[PDB]
């Protein structure tokens, strides 16, 4: 059809890659993909309510935490309504659904919904009142609930269209510019089943062997998943399934465009052929060579159980892996031990595997077994390349409500570059989930477009998924993208054309001049909080920031006349830096705010906003009446944080609730950042709000010291290097609470932390054990809350000294 040509072309330019393209590649598992990737879609778009689809209802089944009741006094809350400049309060139970609301207003005087006043967001659904989150957003903020009945959203537009041995050659390596010898792995889940390699010849254009390479491994013996590795070192890898997803084995010739090192790695485990041809490394390889579906004495036990109480870094001996294997049935009583179970598999023994799945079969324990996100995660790293392993924990996964999707959301689209194959249980989890959830959907659609933009490795599976959920998502998601893409473009435009015209007066009239060419979009969602759409800029907010990277500080008008406030939007667009490391961190520090939720704790930390778009290129939200530390500093005396609070208090009244949100905020980041291992900062990336709300920023590429906690702060909390005030005591207890608290999910943190270092950085191994000494693995806690009291004290021992010296790296 002449129209699905131009529909097509749609989703390549909201993409960012072209999916029909077959000329990188040497097989059909990506067309394969999506052929399988259409069931899946129809399955979930014909089984959505269209109804709540629309107005994509934002809600948790959690409880409402302690901190977060004494707010509500009387039992009762106040729901604001509006219908044109007209206020009717109503008086509320927490239980109060917001049907009940609908008719229970309309008594004091049932076909329209209560929309929260300037956003997207509806509270409809039966759902108890508290539930909502803008509703628990406003309670933990002080502010009250503003609401408008309006007509629900048309549903109508969202609408959517043998026992022989193996061997290979290795003819020859060929760089066109520019002792080196070949390496051929046969590895599954980054394990090596065998190695094999060449004869070291120097250096240069051309270098060729021929050699035969020879392997131990039979043909009934290679697991599926299964991948060949080839290397060259004196710096070039690539890699090929020996079973694609036919479970057919590698029939014939390839040659293969090489990636190259520029100095563990998630890259390292690729699937895919390099796109440049014109200047990569190539390899000359030739392959001729199917497959289906008494109890233990307490003292080997009591080992047993040692062994699965260790934590997920702690490697297993080939003693340990005996006694897990042997003891498979009493290892599968216990779910925390599946992570080191099978990893004492050996996945190249066709016969052992067949007893894998054998002992998969009774899942009873398993299954019935409470969801655990750090337990399920682990199964889904880099260790685990078994399909039917990956399969139980995404099963797990499918428990996860909404809610906390959303958390792990980033964390789990990054978990694809661990998956053997294009089509798994988790791309299938992940399209499910966003198709069904419009909120869910938002960010999983820039989440696989900031990695098809900038990771040539992984951008083909990435783009069949993203392809696969553009389709079902609906005609009204598709505009949105398209205008939320289209805006974008323009503005990183002229962010690069801004940053290459500076290293003044000339700069600053260039912008507005380039600003007022666009004029381009009447209105689009801001892409890091879809509630919120934005309108034309404020050309005179609009300025470039007096950074080292020359950063476009931009302002937007609110496109939502029903909106309470006048406050423009405010986002930063900056070429400088990486900011999916920013993304990663950020993301992680929202998780820890969910932690402390458990234990009913608010640390008030600003997880704000921010989106890779491309290469170093993206977005940051601008965080209203936020000032650095440092620059408080300059125009390094302690008493002058304290100064300024009092300064940006119109009252008495609101110092006080400035310092204790300090207390809190300044307790949060001083736990979190030295426990991700970022605690030493300088003055420039941190900040603080007039409302007293300290904050750190800038996550990217990161003497000694724990964490930032200086004298100024130290005198907001009223003490000279030696004394303890009352508040000091608030939150040096603050910080105990807290990091007890995230002591309980070490785990979770590790297995995070694990991944955001092989899936969002550039050795591997020994980066992540910080987090574990951090966390004081295998430690009781009265010990370990001595731990962070010294911490702190290093930091009171401390003063200027490290704060000072960066002040002297920078100049
Ligand atoms: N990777 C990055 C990059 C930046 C960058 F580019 F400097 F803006 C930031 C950043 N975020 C932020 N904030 C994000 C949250 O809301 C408040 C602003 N501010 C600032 N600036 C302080 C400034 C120079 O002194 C003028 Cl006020 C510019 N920088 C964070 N992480």
């Amino acid at each position: 059809s002449e129209e699905s040509q131009a529909f097509q072309r749609q989703l390549t330019a909201l993409i960012g890659y072209d999916v029909t393209d077959v000329s990188n590649v040497h097989d059909d598992e990506l067309e394969f993909t999506r052929r399988g990737l259409v069931t899946p879609r129809m399955a979930e778009v014909a089984s959505r309510d269209p109804k709540l689809y629309a107005m994509h209802p934002w809600v948790t089944s959690k409880p409402l935490p302690e901190y977060l009741w004494k707010k509500i006094a009387n039992n009762c809350i106040f729901i604001v309504i509006h219908r044109s400049t007209t206020s009717q309060t109503i008086k509320v139970s927490p239980d109060d659904t917001p049907g009940a609301i609908l008719q229970s207003f309309f008594t004091k005087m049932q076909d329209f919904v209560l929309r929260v006043c300037g956003r997207d967001e509806y509270l409809v659904g039966e759902t108890p009142i508290k539930n909502f989150q803008w509703v628990r957003h406003c309670l933990k903020n002080g502010e009250e609930i503003h609401v408008v009945l309006d007509t629900p959203p048309d549903p109508a537009l969202d609408e959517v269209r043998c026992d022989r041995k193996f061997r290979v050659k290795i003819r020859g390596i060929d760089i066109p510019v520019l002792t080196v010898f070949v390496e051929a792995n046969i590895q599954h889940g980054q394990q090596v089943l065998c190695q094999r390699r060449t004869s070291p010849k120097p250096f240069t254009e051309e270098v060729l062997w021929n050699v035969w390479l020879e392997f131990s491994i039979k043909i009934k013996d290679l697991p599926k998943g299964a991948l060949l590795n080839l290397q060259i070192y004196c710096l070039y890898y690539v890699n090929l399934l020996l079973i694609d997803h036919r479970f057919l084995l590698r029939r014939g010739e390839y040659v293969l465009h090489m990636w190259q090192i520029s100095g563990f790695n998630a890259d390292k485990l690729t699937s895919a052929t390099n796109p440049d041809k014109e200047n990569s490394m190539s390899i000359s390889i030739l392959l001729d060579n199917h497959p289906i579906a008494a109890e233990m004495p307490n003292q080997l036990r009591k080992q047993l159980e040692a062994i699965i109480a260790t934590d997920p870094l702690n490697p297993l001996t080939a003693e340990d892996k005996e006694l897990l294997w042997h003891f498979r049935y009493e290892s599968l009583k216990h779910p925390k031990a599946y992570p080191k179970l099978f990893s004492s598999v050996k996945w190249g023994q066709q016969e052992i595997v067949a007893k894998t799945y054998q002992l998969l079969a009774r899942r009873e324990v398993w299954d019935q077994s409470a969801l655990d996100v750090g337990l399920t995660m682990q199964l889904l790293d880099c260790n685990f390349s078994d399909e039917n392993v990956r399969a139980i924990a995404v099963q797990k996964l499918e428990s996860l409500e909404d809610d906390d999707v959303l958390h792990y959301l980033l964390q789990l689209v990054q978990a694809v570059k661990f998956e053997p194959y294009h089509d798994s249980a988790l791309a299938r989890f992940l399209l499910k989930r966003g198709l069904r959830n419009k909120r869910i959907g938002h960010f999983l659609f820039w989440f696989l477009r900031s990695e098809i933009a900038q990771s040539r490795h992984y951008q083909q599976r990435f783009a069949v998924i993203l392809e696969a959920y553009l389709r079902g998502c609906g005609t009204a998601m598709l505009h949105d993208f398209t205008q939320q893409v289209q805006v974008i473009e323009m503005l990183q435009k002229v962010t690069l054309d801004i940053k290459s015209l500076s290293a003044s007066s000339q700069v600053i009239s260039q912008l507005k001049q380039k600003l007022e060419n666009l004029q381009l979009p009447e209105s689009f969602r801001v892409p890091y909080d879809p509630g919120l759409k934005a309108g034309a800029l404020a050309i005179e907010k609009c300025k470039v920031m007096a950074s080292k990277k020359k950063p476009l500080w931009l302002e937007f008008k609110c496109a939502d006349p029903t909106a309470l406030s006048n406050e423009t939007i405010g986002i930063i667009f900056k070429h400088g830096d990486d900011l999916r490391q920013d993304m990663l961190i950020l993301q992680i520090l929202r998780i820890m705010e969910s932690i402390w939720e458990t234990e009913s704790l608010d640390l008030c930390l600003l997880p704000y906003g921010c989106i890779s778009t491309g290469d170093k290129i993206g977005m940051i939200e601008i965080v209203k009446d936020a000032t650095t530390i440092a620059k408080i500093q300059q125009s390094f005396k302690d008493e002058v944080l304290n100064h300024w609070l009092k300064e940006k208090s119109p009252t008495e009244e609101k110092f006080q609730a400035a310092v204790e949100r300090f207390v809190y905020s300044c307790a949060g980041y001083c736990v979190a950042t030295f426990v991700l291992g970022i605690g030493d900062r300088h003055n420039d990336n941190i900040m603080i709000t007039e409302t007293g709300n300290l904050f750190h920023i800038d996550f990217g590429h990161i003497e000694r010291v724990p964490f930032v906690l200086t004298p100024d702060f130290l005198f907001v909390m009223g003490t000279s290097g030696k004394k303890t005030s009352p508040h000091f005591q608030k939150f040096q207890d603050i910080c105990v609470k807290a990091y007890l608290a995230l002591r309980h999910h070490t785990n979770l943190l590790i297995i995070l932390f694990s991944m955001m270092l092989m899936t969002g950085m550039p050795t591997s191994k020994e980066d992540i054990e910080y987090i574990r000494d951090a966390l004081t693995v295998g430690k009781n806690e009265e010990d370990a809350k001595k731990y962070f009291l010294d911490q702190i004290e290093v930091c009171r021992d401390k003063g200027w000294t490290v704060q000072f010296n960066w002040f002297l790296h920078l100049v």
